[PDB]
């Protein structure tokens, strides 16, 4: 659950979490909402970067082009990280397929 992820992130003392998920999810703003209830901030990529996250999930992972998915998702995760994310949230299972903890400096958490 999004709310359980939020409490866990808060319990780890993190104030800023990076999010890799679908545009539908980011537009609903459900993560920012649930995380705000625990005082935690959600970091999302720019609108163009978000399009590449979408490509990474669908044109990449879901389509079978695992190389492309890894490339685009890893790059986005590394960008959120470099920007200050204390943890990266794998919002879609496709993210966890090509992105693993050994790829990041910060915790990779999935629902
Ligand atoms: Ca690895």
């Amino acid at each position: 659950m999004i709310e359980e992820t939020a409490k866990k992130v808060k319990e780890l003392g993190f104030k800023k979490a990076g999010l890799l998920a679908t545009t539908g999810t980011i537009v609903s703003g459900v993560y920012e909402k649930e995380f705000s209830k625990y005082g935690v901030e959600i970091m999302t990529p720019t609108e163009d970067e978000q399009k590449d996250v979408m490509r990474g999930i669908y044109e990449g992972v879901k389509a079978g082009n695992l190389k492309l998915g890894r490339e685009l998702l890893l790059k986005t995760a590394k960008i959120l990280e470099e920007r200050g994310a204390e943890c990266i949230i794998a919002g879609c299972t496709e993210v966890s397929v090509v992105l693993k903890q050994d790829d990041l400096k910060v915790p990779l958490i999935d629902p």
